[PDB]
């Protein structure tokens, strides 16, 4: 159902608290389909790959929900995500400094209750009135997304 | 009324396609809430000068809704907006270009279907990123 559903993705959301990729992609199909923020397929391959640096690039990654509605088979949040930058970001180097953005997620799901489609959808304002629209900003914004 | 609170969303995504920002307001409620992405209130004329200057610089703009869920009294909508870059928005001189970008509304209805509380209210305006300046 629509609750289970939303159940699920908090569980997502739990493993990503604990740094634990491999416990959000427990919950997708395998033939899981991901998108741009424009509906472009993206490879799971480079969703896995961005993800793990993630986990590498910031030990303390934390992703608070504050928004959750579900209808159907979809379900959509808004999450702050915080987290300082000490291990390379996709070829990043470490810059030291407390990082904010917000991250918005589309999931559909399948009657069996696995992840079907996913669709990310970022907003960097958080990340610009930080670090103030600095080089840093620009190279850590453009490498969050595809 | 799940049902009605989505349909009111579509009335209002169809105001900002007439480039009509009161068509839009007329959907408040008297006492509406405006949240920033801090959850700190805006004031309802700081929202409607940044609507009019977004419909003023982008004047054929065009929003179109990806999709929209209902709960309860909240929606959410995935927007994806298309526009040319004209006049000078926020300090930006304008390009001229094909310009894209897509956000998440967040709204709670009344239960007479007004707005009464919409989050992160500043999230339809443009970054200088998303206009590649």
């Amino acid at each position: 159902s629509t609750t289970a559903n939303k159940e699920r993705c908090l569980e997502m959301v739990a493993a990503w608290n604990r740094w634990d990729v491999s416990g959000v992609v427990a919950h997708w199909a395998p033939d899981v389909v991901h998108y741009d923020d424009e509906d472009k397929p993206v490879s799971a391959e480079e969703v896995v790959r961005r993800m793990n640096s993630a986990v590498e690039a910031f030990p303390d990654l934390r992703l608070d929900v504050r928004s959750i509605v579900g209808e159907g088979d979809r379900v959509m949040l808004r999450i702050t995500c915080s987290a300082t930058h000490q291990g390379v970001f996709m070829g990043i180097a470490p810059t030291g400094r407390k990082v904010r953005w917000t991250y918005l997620e589309e999931l559909r799901f399948s009657e069996a209750g696995k992840v079907v489609e996913h669709w990310d959808v970022f907003n960097f304002s958080p990340l610009f009135r930080d670090l103030g629209v600095v080089p840093d900003g620009l190279k850590l914004a453009a490498a969050l997304e595809h």
